[PDB]
């Protein structure tokens, strides 16, 4: 009975991968299976039942959306790292590095509920995660669902919380990555829990008049064929459920059995877009309109286009959404449950992130999405969100300037560690301090962010200049110490290098730049030491490990353009090697100007955008064909607009051979027309 429940689950997940799994990948995830049962043994859930029920359930819901054998596997296994004396190394053995990512991956969009939830936080830490790899976010949909269903085994106070992280984050996301089913289910639970009163009010109505309702879209379907017939148009039309949109509405509203029976929706497939402002106009004339929006003209964030009209006739209502054939095809790229890989739709995912948008938050991201960062907390609970590689002492800063000058210790997560003490996610940090305390400049050796680097610079302001040489001699022998080495360990050889790569004359004046200059010592530590031993690799520029860089704006360097950095009292900020702001300070400041290196040409987890100016006029069906075409080509469609003389798209593609071909294919496909691409976006379109 206990382990028959087990093997009939298991056995009800191998009826949906025999078909499109092969043998051996079949073999692969029921032993993932095995191990996941393995791992819980004797653990039950809230409702009784044995633990390893809910991530099969879990991997079911995931099967059934034909998703990978590395998908399924770790689906299956996303409990075992934190509820169970397993760890990521076990995972890396039995089951591979991929899987043993996605389990990590799902396990760090893990709220804890004795921790803040910070709505805006936890979205930037999700949309990093899709964007690293599109299958954690599913795994994550599948389980927050799965919980949701048996949310009535949670204690009503509980119930809540996780209402209220799945509607704010879950929902919008699931809708972002193409899963609409999904986020209209994860939708209507969360109503049920966040009002169970107003919902099963609305959900009984919604029952009782489903029969009715069912009869009279089969009418008006009928109607809109004859309308269709009458105004000499060809297309097709598709009955669309509207059971959310209208709970979502009922749920607020005062009942209205007659507009519940009578409010329906469909889908009009079209063969042009002349095709659709015919129709919209046939309508006009036997209907009042309700609402109108036209996203032909001006499409979607992600490239999607249609026209949505509302319509009244009567008792009747009608949400329709019309779009040609090929809209309605280039809509399916980028879609994580489609034909394509949901790794592939990360440039869709990421160009359509601009429909999130609670405030111009989703406009400046990448930064953060290239950069994961550690999410350490205030023994209150309070998150901090700190660069990969901060110290104790970044944290205290972080918290206030008080705690910052006066920090003297910390205790982590009990344990008393000294202010140097690298963080690591999900630690509880107490920051010691003493009110006759100063800070002490030596702190510039390991602090890897602005406002702790800034706060300590002003301590050195008022100092000696001989003392500011000894405190840059003092911050570079430790950031040495990290690799085995020291300032005596520099040979005659190594000194010469880096007089010659900082522009400078003097062992002094390299020392004036690590304390008072914006020269970090860990750059310095990373130029001598390359690639060998330093102590996840998130870097995508090379000796970057353990400081976080910016992208300029005036040029918006890509992955693969040659760059070159420059050093600020904000960090170091990554421009184009051409940029006509970073060549003036290079020729003002040549010492603050640092050659850099992509790590790898071609990474495949980051995505960024370019900006194109296609010197040819494109009229309503050449832009719908332009936005198939960046899409087919797996670049996500941020944006698009034409004039008479030219046609602007932000286009987000994963490197510069990414853009090569894209524009490659542009042209062969328009005419050869000239494309050029632009530094920061035009100022006809935004800027
Ligand atoms: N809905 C439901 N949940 C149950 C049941 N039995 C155990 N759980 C677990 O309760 C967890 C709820 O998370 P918290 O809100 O942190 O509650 P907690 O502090 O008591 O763990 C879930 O962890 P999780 O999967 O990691 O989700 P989460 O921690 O990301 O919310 C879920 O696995 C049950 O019968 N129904
Ligand atoms: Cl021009
Ligand atoms: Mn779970
Ligand atoms: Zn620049």
């Amino acid at each position: 009975m206990p382990g028959e429940e087990v093997s009939q689950a298991k056995q009800q997940l191998k009826l949906i991968i025999d078909p499109y799994l092969s043998v051996s990948e079949v073999e692969k995830v029921l032993a993932a299976c095995d191990f996941g049962d393995l791992a819980h043994t004797g653990i039950t859930r809230k409702s009784g039942e044995p633990y390893i029920l809910h991530p099969i359930a879990v991997s079911c819901i995931l099967a059934n959306m034909r998703l990978d054998p590395e998908t399924l596997m770790a689906a299956l296994l996303h409990d075992v790292i934190e509820d169970t004396q397993y760890t990521k190394d076990d995972i890396i053995e039995r089951f591979g590095q991929t899987v043993a990512e996605l389990v990590d991956g799902v396990t760090k969009l893990s709220q804890s509920s004795d921790k803040e939830y910070n709505k805006a936080a936890s979205f930037r830490k999700i949309l990093q995660a899709t964007l690293q790899d599109p299958r954690v976010i599913i795994i994550k949909l599948a389980d927050r669902y799965h919980n949701m269903t048996t949310l009535g085994a949670l204690r009503p106070d509980k119930r809540a919380r996780i209402a209220q992280e799945t509607f704010d984050i879950f929902v919008p996301m699931a809708r972002l990555v193409g899963m609409n089913e999904m986020a209209d289910n994860l939708e209507n639970l969360c109503y049920q829990n966040l009002d169970l009163d107003m919902f099963d009010n609305v959900q009984n109505a919604l029952l009782q008049t489903k029969p009715e309702r069912c009869k009279y879209q089969s009418i008006w379907e009928q109607n809109l064929a004859e309308l269709l017939h009458n105004y000499h148009i060809q297309g097709r039309i598709k009955k669309k459920n509207n059971n959310i949109e209208l709970l979502r509405h009922f749920v607020k509203n005062e009942m209205d059995l007659q507009e519940l029976t009578h409010s329906h929706a469909f889908e009009i497939v079209l063969q042009s877009i002349a095709d659709c402002d015919r129709l919209v106009a046939a309508l006009k004339e036997n209907f009042q309109v309700i609402q109108y929006q036209d996203h032909i003209r001006r499409p979607l964030p992600g490239g999607n286009q249609s026209l949505m009209i509302k319509l009244k006739g009567e008792k009747t209502t009608l949400s329709l959404t019309i779009q040609t054939e090929l809209m309605r095809k280039a809509a399916r790229f980028g879609v994580v449950l489609g034909e394509n890989a949901p790794q592939t739709c990360r440039s869709a995912i990421q160009a359509s992130m601009q429909n999130l948008n609670t405030l111009t938050t989703f406009n400046d991201l990448l930064d953060y999405l290239h950069q994961e960062k550690i999410w350490v907390y205030t023994p209150h609970g309070q998150l901090h969100e700190l660069p990969q590689g901060a110290t104790v002492v970044d944290f205290a800063y972080s918290a206030s300037l008080f705690l910052g000058n006066h920090a003297v210790g910390a205790k982590v997560d009990g344990e008393i560690k000294p202010l140097s003490t690298p963080l690591v996610s999900g630690q509880v940090i107490e920051i010691i301090t003493d009110v006759l305390a100063t800070p002490n400049p030596d702190w510039l050796s390991f602090i890897n962010t602005q406002k702790a680097r800034r706060a300590l610079q002003h301590v050195l302001k008022d100092q000696d200049i001989e003392e500011q040489r000894l405190v840059g001699a003092q911050a570079l022998s430790r950031a040495l110490k990290l690799f085995n080495r020291s300032i005596n360990d520099l040979s005659d050889a190594d000194w010469l290098d880096l007089l010659q790569w900082r522009h400078i004359d003097n062992k002094d004046a390299l020392f004036e730049q690590i304390a008072v200059g914006d020269l970090l010592p860990q750059l310095v530590a990373n130029h001598l030491f390359a690639n060998d031993k330093h102590p996840n690799s998130d870097r995508l520029i090379q000796g970057t490990e353990g400081i976080d860089v910016k992208y300029a704006h005036c040029c918006n360097p890509i992955l693969g353009d040659p760059i070159q950095g420059h050093l600020t009292r904000r960090g170091l900020i990554v421009h184009r090697i051409r940029c006509h702001n970073l060549l003036h300070e290079q020729h003002l400041h040549p010492e603050n100007i640092m050659p850099l290196q992509w790590k790898a040409d071609d990474v495949d987890d980051v995505r960024f955008t370019a900006y194109l100016a296609i010197y040819m006029a494109m009229n309503d069906e050449q832009v719908s064909d332009l936005i198939y075409q960046c899409r087919k080509n797996n670049a996500g469609v941020e944006m698009v607009h034409s004039n008479e003389q030219r046609t602007f798209v932000n286009i987000v593609v994963n490197n510069r051979k990414h853009i090569a071909k894209v524009i490659r294919d542009l042209r062969m496909h328009y005419g050869f027309p000239r494309i050029e691409r632009l530094d920061a976006p035009a100022p006809q379109m935004e800027i």
